[PDB]
Order: C-alpha cells, then structure tokens, then sequence
C-alpha cells in the first residue's frame, strides 16, 4: 500500500501515499518491466467528471460544501442530456496546472503552479487557431525572458470534429532528402516537411528553415500558415573559448512548445492543447545535435577540436559532446534567453520531490526521462529512487493525425 | 503472445517470446512501476517442480529433451529429494547453471561474454582457510596477469539456512574507507561499516587512501574469519592522463579485477550464497561512479580545480568537463599497463549485438535499461536509444543482505 522510495546519495528515504490515488495502467505487469517503452459515454464520462470535481473541491477546502454539491449535479444534468460537459474557467485553469503536475517524465515540474493558461475554447477555424497560436508564442517568448504558457483549442465532441495542430512542435525546422542519399535539416521532420510542401509550401529548402504551422479545426482539412519570423526568437550557437564554432552555422530556437499532446481533464479530451516552457540545455546539446537520427554533428565537430578519432576509447565523442553543450548553454545566456543547465533543473526537480512528498504524499516520476542524456550520475537525480504511476488529469501522447484524418 | 521493442535510432523492431518462460515477480503492477527501486529453508514441497523446470531447460539445450538420460535424472533427483530434502547438481549442470545465471543478468551489459565463463567449483570446501585458498587461486587465474578471464567459485548451497557459506566482502578486492572524528573519510566511504567490522575482528588497518581490505569468510554457518589476499596478488593501476602531467599527483590509483562476491546463485532451487565471480571493468564503473558520486571519491572538485574550469557557475559545464578527463585516464592507465577494460562505447554497442542475437536464437534478452545505460553520456552511446524488457529468469543472482544484519553469532 505505503511504498518507500531511496536516495542512495543522501539516505532519504520518502513514503509515497499519492498511488494509490492512481487511476490508469503503466504498461508492467508482476512478470515483465516496460520502464522503458517509449509508448507501453454518459456512463463513461461521469465518473471521471466526478472523481475530477472531487478533487477540485477538496483542493479549493470546500470539500463536501454546497457549492461543490451543486456543481456535482449540474453537470451529471448536463451530462445526461447534453452527452458531454462544459469546464468552468477555474477547473480550466486547475486542470490544466495539475496535468503538468502530473507529468511523470517532465523535469521541471517546480514550476507547474505558473502555467498561464489561454482559453481557446471559443475557437472555430484554423484562421483562429494560428490568431491564439501566435499570441501564445509572444505571450511565452517574451523577448527571451520565457514564461510558461497553454493554450486549449475546444474538447472532443462525437470525434470528428477535432481541433488539432498537426506540427509535434508549434516550432521546428524543417527536412529533405537529397538526390545525394544524406538529408538537409532535422530529418525528424522529413514527412512533415513533404506533407507541407504537398499542401503548396515554398520550402526555402535550407538547413534551419522554420517550418508551416498546419490547423486543423473542428475535424476539417488542415491548412498552412507562416509564424510571422519576427515572432520567432532563434539563437545562433558559438563557443566561448572556440572561435572556429560558429563556422558550423548552428542555430537554434527558443521555445519549446509541445503541440501534439491530448489533454484529460475530468474525462474530457483537448486534442488541441499547445503547451510551452523552457529548454533544458541537453535537449538540443546533446539530443537535437548529436542523436545519429537528428543533426548528427559530432563527428563534424570533434574533426574541429583535433580529436583522436581513431579510437572510441579516446573518449572524442565525450569531449565534443561536453564542448557542444557548453556551446549550447552559453549562446542562450550571452542573448538573454532563458535556459537551463541539467545540473540545475535536477537539483530543482529534488527540491519539488521533496515537496511534492510532504505536501501531496508523492510524485510520479518516470526516472528513464528524468535522468539527462548526458552525464547521468553526476546530477542527482541519478541516485534517487522513483515510482512511476498515471494519475489524472493527463498529458497523453497521441499519434500523428496524418495516420488518422481523412480528406 | 509476443511483446515488440523498438530502437527509436534504427527503427530496428524485435519479438520477446522469452518472457513467457518468467516465473518470479519483478515489483510492478498495472497500477506502479518500480523500474527504478534498486531493491523491489525450503521446503521439498517447492523444490522438485524448480528442480525439473531445470532439468528440463538443461536437457533442451544439450538436445536431450525426453532422453532416458533425462528421464533417469529426474527420478534420481526426485528420490535424491524426498530422502535427504535436498539434491546435488552434477558438474556439467553446475556449469550450464552458473552461465545461465550471468546469461539472465538483465541488469549486466557485458552478457556477450556469457558462454565463456570459467567455473570452479569449490562445493568440497567445509573451511573459511578452505574459503581463502579457493579464492585467492581465483584471482590469480581471473588476473591473469592483466589479461583477465571471467570466473566464478561456487562453495556448498545452503542447507537450514543454518549453515551457510557467506563473503562478507561485496567485492573480493575493494579498498577501505575510514571515518574521521572530523566527518571527512579518509579512503573510499562506501565501505566505512564493513571497514570497522574488520578492524573489529583484529585487521590492523594501514589508514590510507587506497587500503586492500582482508576477506572476511564464512564458512559452514560459522563466524567468520580474517584473510589478506596475497599483495602480489592483487593487480593495481596507477592513474594517469595522456595530455595532463598533473594528473598522476592526485595519487590515484584502482584495483584491476571486479569480482562480486555478495549475491546468491539459484540453480534449479539451490541457493549458492557464496558465488563470487568476476570479469572486467568497463571504465565508466570507476571514472564515473568510484571516482565521481558525491558518496564515493569525489573527486570532481578537485580535478576541475587542477584544470583551472569556471567553477562559479554549474553551466560551465565544468562538471562535466572533468569528468570526461578522469574517464580518460582511467582508460589510458588500464591500456598502458595491459590491464584488460572496455569503454562505455565499445561496451554498450557488443551489448546491442548480443542483445540483438538473443533474441534471433532464444526469442528474447532480459535487460533492465536504467542499470545497462552508462552513467555518463548516455544518448550517445546505443543503448538508450533501445526499448527493453525487463523479466527474471533462473538461474539467476540475486542480490542478498549483508551478513552481519542476519548472522547469530556463535563467539
Ligand atoms: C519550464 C520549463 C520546463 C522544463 C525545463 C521541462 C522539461 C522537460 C523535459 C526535459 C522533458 C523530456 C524532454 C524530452 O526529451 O523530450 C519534458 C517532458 C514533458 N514535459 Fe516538461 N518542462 C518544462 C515546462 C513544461 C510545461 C509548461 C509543461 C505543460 C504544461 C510540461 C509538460 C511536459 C510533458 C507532458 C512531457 C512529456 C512529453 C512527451 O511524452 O513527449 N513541461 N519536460
Ligand atoms: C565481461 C566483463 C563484464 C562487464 C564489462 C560487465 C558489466 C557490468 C556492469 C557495468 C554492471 C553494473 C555495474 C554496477 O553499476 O554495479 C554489471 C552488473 C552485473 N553483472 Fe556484469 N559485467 C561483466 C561480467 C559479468 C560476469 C562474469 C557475471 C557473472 C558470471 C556478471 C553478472 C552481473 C550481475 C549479476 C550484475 C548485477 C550486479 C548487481 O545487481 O549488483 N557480469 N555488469
Ligand atoms: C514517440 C514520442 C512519444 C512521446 N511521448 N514524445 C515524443 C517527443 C520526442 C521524444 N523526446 C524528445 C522528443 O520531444 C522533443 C522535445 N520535447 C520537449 C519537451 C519540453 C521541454 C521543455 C518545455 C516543454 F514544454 C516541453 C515522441
Ligand atoms: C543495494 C544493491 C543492490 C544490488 N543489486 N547491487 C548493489 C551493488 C552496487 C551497484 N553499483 C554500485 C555497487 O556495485 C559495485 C560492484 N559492481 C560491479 C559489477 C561488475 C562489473 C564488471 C564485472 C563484474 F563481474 C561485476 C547494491
Ligand atoms: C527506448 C528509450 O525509452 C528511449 O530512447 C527514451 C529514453 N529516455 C528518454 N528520456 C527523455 N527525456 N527523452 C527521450 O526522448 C527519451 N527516450
Ligand atoms: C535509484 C537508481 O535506481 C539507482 O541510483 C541506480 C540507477 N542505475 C544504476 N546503474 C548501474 N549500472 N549501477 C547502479 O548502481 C545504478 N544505480
Ligand atoms: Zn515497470
């Protein structure tokens, strides 16, 4: 029932009540692990509207008051006739904060208190989307002083009518294969990128070309619509002790806005739900650069640094990828944007461990996530033992809407 | 029914059909996943069933499945039982067992390795000196003088449980660490308690950075004794860097053999609760962990001083500035002096291959991938880009107490 997670560090030792409160399924079993798998009605809805507003009202202390009881009736009323329900602003708002604060494989988690929340719910065309979309991204950009921000296009209806921002970020690049064999820009986005241009985008065909942002509303066709460039803060990448660096021509974008994700709130579904904070600095050092899937350019910079490369034992690959995030890290501080290093948003998810322990009994934390790509065990949430568990409201990973829509 | 795991790099797609021969529990549920908890008398009753599970994988593999020889061995094994509660593993079976047990350690990444293992089979030992001498021709033939071979000794399986044979040391060869009134250890802290427990029973502690502590062996459920492994017989490296000169003044230096002496080897429900083996280190074990947890060496601070790094902000990355060196020298050290070790490139990528194989013959690899990927660098090295099922097998090693939280002592 109690379960009690280590610090192996420090000794800690935390008690987490907080599963037990736990809704969905993980994907294990008692006979095998899937830690690390990447992806492991009336009568349907009002539970989950229920168990939802039990937990609003609780939070708010007026557990079993009036005002909660009322609230449990009308929407069961509305449910029962109308077959879905409406959120007032404040479970809105409470939804959404809580999602993120349910988010086992988000490290920064400290902040899930301050998700300015944009209400798009009276939205009804792409027009309209990219209008709230734009308004998000200068809203959270803020000229490099990033705040966190989510915009919710409106819920699911009967299904076939759903909002969706095609983009798996509301800011990419793009990229081509190339009659040479290799490809030009992120090759993460290679069918998007074709996807674009067979709907008429000129694709100025470069390596860091901003890439169209495709709406669909109400479960219609999607469409094509450019970020004003000006709303878009990117950062050139030099070293601060190699000169040769920007020579490589490395940019990269400010905001990371996550934009293919469903949004659970008391057993509605936002399919539309761009949300957006901060970078980590290894998600683009060590990730977007240097994942043999993605940028790739390790082998490029270590030839730079005069590495031995004839051995992997030099370690050439280690100390490029060091150098890289340095690189990476000091770029976005030299421009006043904000960033963080991993030491850093680590050792400030322990500090939200610890407070989520005492004062919700817990935190479901997936540690494959958690745990940087670079330099694991020399930040500290290496050593600190974590249970993962699916509470609710969610953030949940859904699939590419080109697989799924129809024309 | 099959399980898929992806690698998110190659797109590569593999079918578990292994899983389905798991038995043992692994701490999950539907509801929780434990993947990161570091830790999630028999009666006749149970024990015939796990003896013929076994018999029964031993038998398939040599070809034998159904033979007379087989048929014969399970009755025998089966009166062998019932008579004495109790049965014992035949040579070529404790072989096949002890391979099997590696073979299924999810959580090990050098399990290419696994059919080349040297077993001694110390099951005639009834002594701690007996204890002592078994181990020591362990290390000399595991040493090699550098080139290093796997090994395993494997004294008597319990019995009551009253009786066992027991390693208190975690590793056969791991330095001391001693607490100072001050609260700086000197010398290696993870070893402080085990460290006074020696001092207790009369070691004679040389006091610095770098000590070889004594056996302590129990044998037949006795107290235990203390032992010094033949200095000669312990291969040491001391560590250097290629480019920084300074570096050998820090005075480091690390043992060459890694050999687990505290885990319990299950075969076929026989519980071996002395079992150490070794093999090899992969760098990262003592240029990042050993060297670099804050509860360990910790030496970080005083490398990134040396190399003159910004040390006023964590986003210098000086940190891992440092530790990229220290892992450098380690490997250069071990290379210069034909110390047998495997970076953490070379390692996980042999792994990605045997991992690959296993599922191509055996329908599937237990892994646990927050214990196989490297504790530095992880996404540029393949394994973490690779999707892994985790599942206990047997034979297998489980980790066990420290003695001294259970043993009743006779005095
Ligand atoms: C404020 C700074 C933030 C930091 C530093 C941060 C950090 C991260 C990181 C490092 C990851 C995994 C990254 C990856 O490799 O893809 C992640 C995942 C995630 N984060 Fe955050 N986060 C921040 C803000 C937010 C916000 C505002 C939300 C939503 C309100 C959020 C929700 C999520 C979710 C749902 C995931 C899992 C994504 C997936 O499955 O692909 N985070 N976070
Ligand atoms: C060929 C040389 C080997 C290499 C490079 C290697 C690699 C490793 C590493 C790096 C670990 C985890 C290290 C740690 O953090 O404690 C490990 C764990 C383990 N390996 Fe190996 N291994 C080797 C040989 C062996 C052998 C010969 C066996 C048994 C016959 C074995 C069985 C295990 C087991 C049971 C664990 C888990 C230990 C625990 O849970 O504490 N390995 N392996
Ligand atoms: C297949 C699949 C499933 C899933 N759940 N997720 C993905 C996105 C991939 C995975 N891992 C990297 C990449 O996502 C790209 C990075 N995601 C940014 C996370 C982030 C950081 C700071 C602030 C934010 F608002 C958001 C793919
Ligand atoms: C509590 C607990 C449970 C468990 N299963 N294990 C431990 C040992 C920890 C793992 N990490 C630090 C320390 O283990 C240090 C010893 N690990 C060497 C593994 C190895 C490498 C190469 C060749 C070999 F034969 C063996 C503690
Ligand atoms: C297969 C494995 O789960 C996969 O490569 C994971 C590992 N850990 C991760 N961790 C983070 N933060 N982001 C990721 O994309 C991944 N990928
Ligand atoms: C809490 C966490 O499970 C623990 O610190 C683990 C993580 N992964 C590990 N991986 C290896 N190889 N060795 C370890 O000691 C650990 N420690
Ligand atoms: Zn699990």
């Amino acid at each position: 029932r109690f379960l009690k997670v280590k610090n192996w560090e420090t000794d800690v030792v935390l008690t987490d009540t907080l599963h037990l409160k736990s809704t969905l399924e993980t994907g294990c079993t008692e006979h095998i692990c899937m830690g690390s798998i990447v992806l492991p009605t009336k009568d349907q809805l009002f539970p989950l509207a229920k168990e939802f507003l039990d937990q609003y009202y609780s939070s708010i202390k007026r557990f079993g008051s009036k005002a909660h009881m009322d609230r449990l009736e009308e929407v069961n009323k509305e449910i029962e006739s109308t077959s879905t329900y409406q959120l007032k602003d404040t479970e809105l708002i409470y939804g959404a904060k809580h999602a993120w604060r349910n988010a086992s494989r988000c490290v920064g988690r400290i902040q899930w208190s301050k998700l300015q929340v944009f209400d798009a719910r009276d939205c009804t065309t792409a027009h309209g989307m990219f209008n709230y979309i734009c308004n998000h991204v200068k809203y959270a950009t803020n000229k490099g002083n990033l705040r966190s921000a989510i915009t919710i296009f409106p819920q699911r209806t009967d299904g076939k009518h759903d909002f969706r921002v095609w983009n798996s970020q509301l800011i990419r690049y793009a990229g081509y294969k190339q009659p040479d064999g290799s490809t030009l820009g992120d090759p993460a986005n290679v069918q998007f990128t074709e996807i674009c241009i067979q709907q008429g985008w000129k694709a100025p065909r470069g390596r860091f070309d901003v890439l169209p942002l495709l709406l669909q509303a109400n479960g219609n066709d999607p469409e094509l619509f450019q970020i004003p460039p000006e709303l878009v803060l990117e950062v050139p990448i030099r070293h601060p002790k190699f000169d040769w660096f920007k020579d490589l021509g490395l940019k990269w974008y400010g905001l990371p806005a996550v934009s293919n994700m469903l949004l659970e709130i008391g057993g509605l579904e936002f399919s539309a739900c761009p949300f957006s904070g901060w970078y980590m600095g290894t998600e683009i050092g060590v990730r977007n650069y240097c994942d043999n899937s993605r940028y790739n350019i390790l082998e490029e910079v270590a030839k730079k640094m005069d590495l031995d490369m004839r051995k992997t034992s030099s370690l050439w690959k280690d100390q490029a990828l060091v150098e890289i995030n340095i690189a990476v890290l000091y770029s976005f501080q030299s421009d006043k944007v904000t960033i963080v290093d991993h030491h850093s948003a680590t050792e400030s998810f322990i500090k939200h461990m610890e407070n989520e322990y005492r004062c919700r009994g817990g935190c479901p934390a997936d540690w494959v996530w958690i745990v940087p790509p670079m330099s694991g065990s020399i930040t500290p949430v290496f050593h600190q033992e974590m249970l993962n568990y699916r509470l609710t409201p969610s953030f949940e990973y859904q699939p590419d809407p080109w697989n799924t829509h129809v024309w």
